[PDB]
């Protein structure tokens, strides 16, 4: 009965050189690692280390182009890199940056192979850059390798091929690149709960909606859960994981759970406009370890408000290691209602428990 914990103080050198107070910010892992300590999580784990992702285990969903641009980042000039950055949707790039989204690939590699071979029920994962906006052959949304999908890959490759995996990324953000990665799989379940604002808000398109549902085998193996129209928090994540999330991942039963465990739709967010609270992610997390036989990893993406994620990311810790969910607060958001209404009709055709 033993839950994970990676960390790795030297994935706070990826940093912006133009803008050093944008929000991705080295301490929010620092932040987040340091709350543990104080809450003496950490002395409840075990400690699973770090280690850089290899190129061969990038091209599990990255081109080789892409791969190898990134790469040469590390002997970049400043202005190289400044350009560069700005060949991208949303970047800044440092010549750190590689190194960097290769050790948050890896941790999270070791973390799911410690799952998976038994010696953790499950872990936390406690890294950046982020993953879930970055593309097979693109860099974007502060993402440079897509960490999650790599490590759904990553864990068919220790195991086989067609282990089911279950995403879901509860990022404020709709993980373009984990959608579009797994769009025509149907041995990765994309679960993903965004603001969406009917196409207005990051990352600006209409791929989010709820109307994606997967492509060719994929069909039905896609479920976007966009939110229109309303500072949503506890009660609409917590309808949506009755309605939705539960039932349908209950019937895919995974064998793997992994958490895009964004904590940007936090009450306190700069960015996102949420209120989810510390306990409503705790709350979410203990549903999930009722799936995949308590195989969960929960992976940061991202979130910047630094006292809102470690007091957010702290209780999904304090939920793997087996502490009683605590207390929650409102009536549901009618607009809330209504997208859960829409993915219902565009999921039941494929999910019988809808
Ligand atoms: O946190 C984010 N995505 O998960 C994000 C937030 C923003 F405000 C702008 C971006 F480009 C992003 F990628
Ligand atoms: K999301
Ligand atoms: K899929
Ligand atoms: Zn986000």
């Amino acid at each position: 009965p033993i839950t994970g914990l990676v960390y790795d103080q030297r994935m706070m050198l990826h940093h912006n050189m133009w803008d050093s107070h944008h929000p991705e910010l080295p301490q929010r892992i620092s932040r987040i690692f340091s709350r543990h300590e104080e809450l003496r999580l950490l002395s409840r784990c075990h400690r699973i280390p770090a280690r850089l992702a290899t190129e061969e285990e990038l091209a599990l969903c990255h081109s080789s182009k892409h791969i190898s641009i990134i790469k040469s980042s590390e002997h970049m000039k400043p202005r190289d890199l400044n350009r560069l950055g700005d060949e991208y949707n949303s970047i800044f790039i440092s010549n750190e940056s590689y190194t960097c989204a290769l050790l948050a690939a890896g941790s999270c590699f070791n973390s799911a192979q410690a799952i998976l071979t038994g010696q953790v029920r499950n872990a936390v994962a406690i890294v950046r850059p982020p993953g879930h906006h970055a593309e097979k052959d693109t860099a974007c949304g502060f993402c440079f390798f897509n960490t999650a999908a790599l490590t759904a890959r990553y864990a068919q490759s220790i195991t086989r091929e067609s282990l089911r995996v279950l995403i879901v990324d509860w990022d404020v953000h709709h993980g373009n690149g984990t959608q579009h990665i797994f769009e025509e799989d149907d041995s990765v379940l994309y679960i993903s709960l965004h603001r969406y604002e009917d196409g207005a808000f990051f990352p600006n398109s209409e791929d989010a909606n709820y109307d994606k549902v997967g492509l060719g085998k994929g069909r039905g193996y896609n479920v976007n859960i966009p939110w229109n129209g309303g500072k949503m928090g506890d009660p609409e994540y917590m309808a949506a994981f009755h309605h939705l999330v539960m039932p349908i991942a209950r019937e895919f039963a995974p064998e793997l759970v992994l958490v895009s465990a964004g904590f940007d739709a936090a009450r306190g967010d700069p960015l996102g406009g949420f209120q989810v609270t510390p306990e409503g992610y705790a709350h979410l997390t203990h549903q999930l370890m009722s799936l995949a036989a308590g195989r969960v990893l929960i992976i940061l993406e991202g979130g910047y408000n630094l006292t809102s994620i470690s007091e957010s990311m702290s209780m999904c810790t304090s939920m793997l290691l087996g502490d009683s969910p605590p207390s929650l607060d409102t009536p549901l958001k009618t607009s809330a209602t209504v997208s859960i209404n829409n993915v219902l009709r565009a999921h039941a055709p494929f999910w019988s428990s809808l």
